[PDB]
DNA sequence: AAAAAAAAAAA
């Protein structure tokens, strides 16, 4: 049959089992587009991952497969961005420092990991903002290099021990929506590196100080231990429902809200059993806390200047054994 | 069929 010749980068290997077939499928970096291949087991196995490789391939079965493959060899990432670079929704690559990491608080899969980068306004000077990334599971887990992500504790792991440390991300979308809101977006091909500095970086640390987030409207996100009196009450008011709560940080009485709406493809029965549900696990959160059986943190919108407009964006459970729970 | 921030409500 006819072959394909071309050059790329892999990026992660899977293996997909449907109707008792397994199919074991390449992801490639070639010119910057993220190309899935097929293969086989000894594809699977010798195959490592983020490195390039010439390949050539057959057109067999109505799909694009590997028949041979040559383990060849090839980066440097911009200390910045500018306002103009988000306002086209450009790629780059960005060196930006890890602040949290949480769970949306009632989403299933979806993730926010907040990060500091240098925004540069028109007027030439370079501020360090605060910027929010959301993802999925998948894509979060095939992101890290050098790091093997399996289950969601292993992801909450990765992310508490790459809390405040700096990352090199690899062609990462710079969003920009109709309003001024500007964040994060993790492609198909985009990767998450860890620098693990030893702080060898350190002169810059002033510049990595936020006082806006850019992926919001004056309001931040502040990441909080629990350490005292939780509460949690819930308001069905007549057009809004929302946990109303209130707990105790090492510095601060913190009152906040965690608004509650159905989505359009949810029944009545499944939404409300799923808030009944939130309730039941939220008013038991502060029994635990005391019982010294979970250590809880909230990450939190809260505006800086009038605290009046909180909400809880995520809260993340610390359990004795070890696991993340993402209440 | 965008999605995602912003939303004290209720007189």
């Amino acid at each position: 049959l006819r072959t394909l010749n071309v050059k790329g980068q892999l990026l992660t290997k899977t293996t997909m089992s449907i109707n008792n077939e397994d199919y074991y499928l390449f992801k490639f970096l070639v010119n910057n587009k993220s190309i899935d291949y097929y293969g086989t087991q000894t594809q699977f196995f010798s195959l490592i991952n983020n490195k390039t490789y010439e390949l050539v391939l057959q057109y067999s079965r109505k799909k694009l497969l590997i028949k041979s493959y040559e383990q060849c060899e090839d980066m440097t990432v911009c200390k910045s961005v500018t306002f103009q670079e988000f306002c086209a929704n450009e790629i780059k690559s960005l060196l930006a420092k890890f602040l949290y990491g949480f769970k949306i608080y009632g989403s299933s899969n979806v993730y926010k990991l907040v990060f500091v980068i240098l925004l540069e306004d028109n007027n030439g000077t370079i501020n360090g903002v605060q910027v929010e990334m959301m993802s999925d599971f998948k894509r979060l887990s095939g992101a890290f290099k050098n790091h093997v992500i399996e289950n969601e504790n292993d992801l909450f792991d990765c992310m508490y021990k790459s809390e405040e440390k700096y990352f090199n991300l690899y062609r990462i979308k710079c969003n920009h929506n109709a309003n001024n809101y500007k964040s994060l977006s993790l492609s198909s091909n985009s990767q998450l590196e860890r620098l693990e500095t030893d702080d060898s970086m350190f002169e810059y640390e002033f510049q990595y100080d936020y006082t806006v987030n850019i992926s919001r409207s004056n309001k931040i996100i502040q990441k909080h231990r629990v350490t005292g009196n939780f509460t949690s009450e819930r308001n069905i008011y007549q057009n809004s429902d929302r946990f109303v709560i209130s707990y105790d940080t090492a510095n601060e009485k913190i009152k906040t809200s965690i608004y509650n709406r159905m989505e359009n493809a949810e029944s009545k029965t499944d939404y409300d059993t799923s808030i009944t549900l939130k309730d039941v696990t939220l008013s038991q959160l502060n029994s635990l806390i005391e019982s010294n059986l979970v250590q809880v943190d909230v990450y939190l919108v809260t505006d800086p200047n009038n605290v009046k407009n909180n909400v809880i964006a995520g809260i993340t459970k610390i359990e004795i054994d070890g696991t993340y729970e993402p209440l």
